[PDB]
């Protein structure tokens, strides 16, 4: 449950991401994969990436980063009214990709890390609070769908 002012902060922060969705998406995934190498194993199409240099050079990783952040941005712009947008992602990530909710926590924190890394001094405490709450809401609603599906 975010207030109007918190959603305003989220969407203000998101404008930073939308200015360079592929660069943000790439760095989010690289942060996830390097911070939590087990997550790489969930991607048949990225498990060949042995080094961060290879990840950085991967155009397909940037492409997927764009897909991920485009989806997330579409969800965030719903300001919590995202049941229709979230449902297929929860279902695909539970049933097809088999992504534990822990990895969604990892990527949530990776987003925060990337925002500070790319916008040092420009991702204020209020913005971090609001973005964190929005990612928690996202993760929590996914978690509810995971529970429905019995997925761990
Ligand atoms: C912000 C969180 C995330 C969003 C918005 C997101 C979004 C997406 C989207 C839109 C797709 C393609 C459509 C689909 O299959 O449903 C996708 C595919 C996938 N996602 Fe995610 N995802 C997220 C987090 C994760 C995490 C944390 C993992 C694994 C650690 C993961 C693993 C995958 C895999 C394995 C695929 C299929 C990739 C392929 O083979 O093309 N996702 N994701």
């Amino acid at each position: 449950g975010l207030s109007d002012g918190e959603w305003q902060q989220v969407l203000n922060v998101w404008g930073k991401v939308e200015a360079d969705i592929a660069g943000h998406g790439q760095e989010v995934l690289i942060r996830l994969f390097t911070g939590h190498p087990e997550t790489l194993e969930k991607f048949d199409k990225f498990k060949h990436l042995k080094t961060e240099a290879e990840m950085k050079a991967s155009e397909d990783l940037k492409k997927h980063g764009t897909v991920v952040l485009t989806a997330l941005g579409g969800i965030l712009k719903k300001k919590g009214h995202h049941e229709a947008e979230l449902k297929p992602l929860a279902q695909s990530h539970a049933t097809k990709h088999k992504i534990p909710i822990k990895y969604l926590e990892f990527i949530s924190d990776a987003i925060i890390h990337v925002l500070h890394s790319k916008h040092p001094g420009d991702f204020g405490a209020d913005a971090q609070g609001a973005m964190t709450k929005a990612l928690e809401l996202f993760r929590n609603d996914i978690a509810a769908k995971y529970k429905e599906l019995g997925f761990q």
